[PDB]
């Protein structure tokens, strides 16, 4: 489908769109992991067993002794709660639950129907004004970072993981299917029984960074690192809906995504949020790798942001600290290559190729989402002290929040 | 500052033997005698549909508020698009129906609770019962959940509506605004919060209310009664919803029960004054030291053992006594200039507590006229301190301000 003009990502002729089912989370060869008694479950139920084992043993992480059982119970209570606004870890099913590709059935849209903002032709078509408007709205909607790229279809999954439109939530995990994402000359995003169809007019992607909390993430791989993670996933989801509603009420269409539809790191790099790293995350100037990503696709005319260079590639060439502290040795200590390390990597793009089945393998063992690489990364800079220590709204840091102040001069040039 | 002005314990709200609990249906939004308002053409409609007509006409005429011209139709349109989108996570302006949609009184049905079922966090009895430790856990959770301010108070049932506006549980959303009913809120010796066909039953073990302040954006609010004050208001209603759900789940995963409310179930201002977030003012809001009245409230009710905070006293009553600025700026002359009394001006007030008594039907009346939620009182109040410049000016995450965001940093010392 061809690269966007000016993409920083180096690719070759082997590049092919990547089927979502191949992530270590969903793929048949990775999805099953031993629990701490040797039974092979879905990886996240094995992880559930370790989470309960730790609570019964007064631990906050793998052999990390908590103050008492009550503190161990509290960290997992806070992490479970964090996921409140997220379906089945990642909101990946397109046009289901919170990820509707059309706003028409939404309660919010129905309440506002007499105004008809979603039916009224745009009053603004100038991309400069629109970029400013949508970025203001993106920050209201909880983004700490927001960039705009031209949509590069190489990062959009060839097929999505989803459930059929008639499967209730309580059977969803047992009925996940694959479904192609195709681009057609259609007026609006539409889903048929056969296809998820993105219009050919869907020209831009808006990428949002959702800042995690450094104190909690520095506890990786233990429970409070899980908590700052889970809370950001619900913020991503609020963001996607807020922003998608705004764009529709401006007279355009918007596709939400969270962890679905496409690969966030590639979009974020192309939208100027940061650079790809050895660990594989987007490293951002404001938060390093310790930030979540979500994205919204739209036909709204916009000004694309310039990709940014602050030396991450060269730094990662000489650093290797995530690789050394990775508990599963998933992160390569070697050069970037074009050839994926296993099924889980998309071949054809120059990157540090890491073994993500080894990464996922450490989650049931540790009972968490690890994140040790993010915590030890130099761009990112006990559990009782966290609970008793500094906190602020949404886990944002006052001592840092000045850096994400935005004036129109920072939103559009 | 907050410690310098701590009162001794006991509700700061002065009452007399007349005070009775208040039926929610009496608010100016819901009561049959105030619900209808004329649109600019003179047609009588539900207040929000007349206000809708004003919104459409202002866009069409390139305005951001009542005969306030916008830079162009496009800017007028953008402001209303931002307003409408802010409300995404809110049902019918306030989430008032208890145990419906986002305000579920139990967590068992929620998708998050189902996903986490195998760990069983909400079946496991509490591993912590010490109220000091729990106050610190739930406050830290509350800040993670989007509260800028969080307080704890013993639940005062005077401020709990005697009957709630709600909808039958099997009514689809499209029909909800035509099928609102009343339903009593009663306290009984039951283990869990429970809804029957006839009652909303809060257990007698529901000892406490956790009150959350959710800060609005000062630049946008200072554009009141125009569209951008409506947008910071709308976005904070969705934050209040997410707060309620986040915190309720945390409390349940800690092994207690939790009731969310947003604008339903009871009177947020009274709870906030008793929880120590601020004091009542002439306009009738809770004025906080960090934000003035420019903050929204929501609350969660729980049997979780907690340490009540102290009510606050930083001179607001004395100041409002001689200020009268909101009363003079109020476009509908809704705010009284006189002394506080125990008798409300109309059905919309709850008599029996000493307060400034305002005409809230005059207030609602100005919302269809101006096409917004006004807020001139909040914006002009000294404790709080064009739209093209706002759109091009300072913004940060969630509309919060870096220059003041240090004021809400919290450590254990501050929480319990
Ligand atoms: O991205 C995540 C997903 Cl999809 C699932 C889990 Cl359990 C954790 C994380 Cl950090
Ligand atoms: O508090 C509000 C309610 Cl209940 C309804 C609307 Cl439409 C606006 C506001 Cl600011
Ligand atoms: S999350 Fe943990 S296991 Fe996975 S790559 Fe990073 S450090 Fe290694
Ligand atoms: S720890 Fe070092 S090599 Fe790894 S991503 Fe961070 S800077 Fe790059
Ligand atoms: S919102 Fe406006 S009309 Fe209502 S009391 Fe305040 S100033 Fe008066
Ligand atoms: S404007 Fe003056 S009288 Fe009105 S609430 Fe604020 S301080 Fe009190």
């Amino acid at each position: 489908f061809a690269m966007t003009a000016g993409s920083p990502i180096i690719v070759n002729d082997k590049l092919e769109r990547y089927a979502e089912v191949r992530t270590a989370f969903t793929h048949p060869t990775s999805f099953f992991k031993p629990n701490y008694k040797g039974e092979v479950k879905p990886w996240f139920l094995s992880a559930y067993d370790e989470k309960v084992r730790q609570i019964e043993n007064g631990e906050n992480g793998p052999k990390m002794k908590a103050k008492n059982v009550g503190e161990a119970r509290a960290g997992r209570a806070l992490e479970a709660a964090g996921w409140t606004l997220d379906i089945n870890y990642g909101n990946i099913y397109p046009n289901r639950f919170f990820m509707l590709w059309s706003g028409e059935t939404m309660t919010n849209t129905q309440l506002w129907a007499p105004v008809g903002l979603d039916r009224r032709p745009p009053d603004t078509t100038d991309p400069v004004e629109l970029t400013n408007y949508v970025k203001f709205a993106a920050r209201m909607a909880g983004a700490d970072l927001v960039g705009v790229a031209r949509l590069n279809r190489n990062w959009v999954y060839s097929e999505a993981v989803t459930i059929p439109a008639d499967v209730p939530y309580e059977q969803s995990l047992h009925k996940e299917i694959e479904k192609p994402i195709v681009f057609k000359d259609v007026p609006l995003p539409i889903e048929t029984d056969d296809e998820l169809i993105i219009p050919n007019t869907c020209e831009n992607v808006i990428v949002a960074g959702i800042a995690m909390n450094r104190e909690m993430m520095q506890t990786a791989p233990n429970s409070m690192a899980c908590a700052t993670t889970a809370f950001c996933y619900s913020r991503m989801c609020m963001f996607d809906m807020w922003l998608c509603q705004f764009i529709r009420y401006m007279g355009y269409y918007a596709i939400p995504s969270c962890n679905g539809v496409g690969q966030s790191v590639a979009f974020a790099v192309e939208a100027g949020l940061g650079q790809a790293s050895r660990m594989g995350a987007c490293i951002t100037p404001e938060f390093g790798p310790n930030v979540r990503l979500t994205k919204v696709f739209t036909n709204m005319p916009l000004v694309p942001d310039k990709p940014i260079d602050f030396g991450v590639t060269e730094f990662c060439e000489t650093c290797k600290k995530c690789a050394r502290e990775c508990p599963s040795k998933a992160i390569t200590e070697g050069p970037r290559t074009f050839e994926g390390r296993s099924i889980h990597n998309q071949s054809g793009k120059l990157q540090w190729q890491n073994d993500y089945n080894k990464c996922l393998g450490y989650w049931p063992e540790s009972g968490g989402y690890c994140g040790v690489c993010v915590a030890v990364c130099p761009f990112t800079k006990n559990i009782t002290e966290v609970w008793d220590g500094k906190i602020n709204t949404y886990g944002l840091d006052a001592d840092h929040f000045r850096d994400t102040v935005s004036f129109r001069k920072d939103r559009v040039k």
